[PDB]
C-alpha cells in the first residue's frame, strides 16, 4: 500500500529485558541515509516529548523485540535489529489482522 514515507517511532522505555548495544547502534536512529525523500525509519528510546510504544517483551528467537502501540487500539509490531546491514518489520493487531507485509531492509540498499 504505503508506509515508506517518514517513519518516526518512539519507545516508552517501559523497562524491557534485553536489547541494548546492537539495538541502539542499529535501530536507535534511521535506516538508509535519506535514500527515500529524506523520510526513512527513525526510532528513539524514552521521553521523546510524549512516547506511545509499550515495550511488551524480548524474543530470544532472532534477537528481536515485540512492542504494542497504545495510540491506536492494540498494534503489536515485531522487529529484528541485528547488524551487518539487516532489519525486518512486522505489523499485527491484538483486536484485528496482521502477518501480511514484512519489510526486510538493510542498512544501505
Amino acid at each position: 500500500g504505503s508506509m515508506e514515507q517518514f517513519e518516526l517511532f518512539s519507545i516508552d522505555k517501559f523497562k524491557c529485558n534485553s536489547e541494548a548495544k546492537y539495538y541502539l547502534n542499529i535501530i536507535e536512529g534511521e535506516w538508509h541515509p535519506q535514500d527515500l525523500n529524506d523520510s526513512p525509519l527513525k526510532f528513539i528510546l524514552s521521553t521523546s516529548d510524549d512516547s506511545d510504544y509499550i515495550c511488551k517483551y524480548i524474543n530470544t528467537e532472532h534477537k528481536q523485540l515485540t512492542l504494542y502501540n497504545k495510540n491506536n487500539s492494540s498494534i503489536v509490531i515485531e522487529i529484528f535489529i541485528p547488524n551487518d546491514n539487516k532489519i525486518l518489520l512486522t505489523i499485527m493487531n491484538t483486536e484485528a489482522l496482521g502477518t501480511s507485509p514484512r519489510m526486510t531492509f538493510i542498512k544501505h540498499k
